[PDB]
């Protein structure tokens, strides 16, 4: 339940941030594996500058976490929900109409 | 599987026309329960007209469906994947961090 106003203002905020094709391709990345940055901006030929904006704006959102591990700062899907959420939408595109 | 680039330009479609405050709060209206254009304009406090359009462009997009019953078309969200991301979602927003 409690779906009032602010909830579904902080929806919109989260589909907004989504619309954007080159942090899906990050968000698809992170629902196949966690990865750092590095490892995201050479995988999706994206330079570590942007990379790392795109994922200060989904971590504030609440669509990515961090933690660091050796050296580096390794991102993942935040919990189930942004998992689930994500892997319906691709698949909803891809099955055929 | 067959996550190409098509298929991330088209889920990239679907939250773009989903970060829309209104569009949002008419799939959840629809995510509640399936509804012709006017219960949806009356209950959203939103113009027919304005109602009409939106939803034309969610079902360009597969997000909602419509049936003709009786007199009028009522409307609901495409399929399950798309209530399940919707939903997801909604729960994400909601539950603290
Ligand atoms: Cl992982
Ligand atoms: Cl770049
Ligand atoms: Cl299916
Ligand atoms: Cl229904
Ligand atoms: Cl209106
Ligand atoms: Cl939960
Ligand atoms: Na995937
Ligand atoms: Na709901
Ligand atoms: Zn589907
Ligand atoms: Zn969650």
């Amino acid at each position: 339940s409690e779906i009032n106003t602010d909830t579904l203002e902080r929806v919109t905020e989260i589909f907004k941030a989504l619309g954007d094709y080159n942090r899906i391709r990050i968000m698809e990345l992170l629902s196949v594996s966690e990865a750092s940055v590095g490892h995201i901006s050479h995988q999706l030929n994206l330079s570590q500058s942007n990379v790392s904006h795109q994922l200060k704006l989904l971590k504030s959102l609440h669509l990515v976490k961090a933690k660091r591990q050796g050296q580096s700062m390794i991102y993942s899907l935040d919990d189930i929900h942004v998992a689930t959420m994500l892997k319906q939408a691709i698949h909803h595109a891809n099955h055929p109409k």
